[PDB]
């Protein structure tokens, strides 16, 4: 459905569903970040130790393990959101699985930028703030999991998107007909075409002075694919440089 | 100011880019497509024997056959860099950038542009070579021993999907300019002027596609998305170049012309 009212209705539906699925929105994160109960700041080992008390015995490994756990909850929220995208649950079930498998990390890093500024990232449901410099200080390769993600977040956040923009952007990401192993490509591309039309209209109305925002956002798609390629590389380094690390079933499947 | 003038300047920019592209790139997509229909006729290289006969037919100006094909490809890519460099100068704003950023944009843009434009010369079954005088089959390229056999295949896979967008030379002129003006290349000194120029090229491309391909819903978005997949082609290309560098050491001035 392609008329203006249809696209506006889709935009509103997705925002509604996004607020329903994701407890910590960009609105709530930015209110936390700007101070409007201040989050506990983790900037070094001593503050990490206190933070673990105030908010796997090795440090870089412990941080990564809490990251895994949070990515599991994020995968759960994103799946609930995907089911709300019109047409998604009507697709071939194996294609639903593939779209989530290949889409969740791109969405995780998009939404992680909502929680980040140049100095650090909100953690634990907004109760903590881990500094960029602390994460930079971590031993190879763990030190390397977060830094270009901060590079990405700063430029992404300069686009000034709000939650209502992000709701549709994330849907566009999920409905990507180029995922490996998709059986029925066209039904997915049709849905994405309609989501793209809706995103275009949304940015034009919500950011009328932002020239080529639509194109600029689609370009971040590139940044996201690369980020996820880096993440997978870094998982492979971990396989080589660590001992037994338990992995959540969900993450095992997605990484396969 | 006056109504319609924004559209007019964006059309004038598109036209300027097209005429420049015509100047810089002798074998256009229109010309190559005509050749690919097969009615004059290019020499067809479909195996090792016809390759040997095609070196008699087409005199190439660049031993183990996979390595020879690879060397010819290096020669042709260097030629392509000079054509692209010349095209880049006619993109408004480009020559007024920091000289060092000009060099950076070109270093990190050319491969993306080479493989984009190579799709103009490709169908699902092979690729035009030597200024349209030869056609080498995808099957023959696929047959070359590892790692050479998989040099071209991902490029064919990309090209078939890219070609299904049915862009013409007027579209490609603007898309290539957008690629060159990428503000995210490593070591750029002044990002903002590059993005400002790319903004106006993106506006021109969007308008060009809306007018030239009205029945192609969201083609602008779909093209930007490909833009995304060229990057992967290139990264994997660069990965392969590193394999050859280290495992295919089998002279100095040559090495210097091809520093890459």
């Amino acid at each position: 459905g392609s008329e203006s009212a249809d696209l506006r209705a889709l935009a509103k539906h997705l925002y509604d569903s996004y607020i329903k699925s994701f407890p910590l929105t960009k609105a709530k994160a930015r209110a936390i970040l700007t101070g409007k109960k201040s989050p506990f700041v983790i900037y070094d080992m001593n503050s990490l130790m206190m933070g673990e008390d105030k908010i796997s015995k090795e440090v870089a490994i412990r941080i990564f393990q809490g990251c895994q756990f949070r990515s599991v909850e994020a995968v759960q929220e994103i799946t609930e959101y995907a089911k709300s995208i019109p047409g998604f649950v009507n697709l071939d079930l194996n294609d639903q699985v593939t779209l989530l498998k290949y889409g969740v990390h791109e969405i995780i890093y998009t939404m992680l930028a909502s929680l980040m500024n140049k100095d650090g990232v909100l953690i634990s449901e907004g109760q903590g703030f881990m500094t960029r410099e602390f994460l930079k200080s971590l031993r190879k390769p763990f030190g390397d999991f977060m830094e270009p993600k901060f590079e990405f977040a700063v430029k992404f956040n300069a686009l000034e998107l709000d939650d209502s923009d992000l709701a549709i952007f994330i849907a566009v990401i999920i409905l990507s007909g180029d995922r490996p192993g998709l059986l029925n490509v066209k039904p997915i591309e049709d849905i994405q075409d309609n989501l793209l039309q809706a995103l275009e209209l949304q940015l034009k109305l919500n950011h009328p002075e932002s020239s080529q925002l639509f194109a600029k956002l689609l370009q971040k798609m590139t940044d996201l694919r690369q980020i996820v390629t880096e993440h997978v590389q870094l998982l492979q380094v971990i396989k080589k440089t660590e001992t037994d690390m338990s992995l959540h079933p969900l993450l095992q499947e997605i990484y396969k």
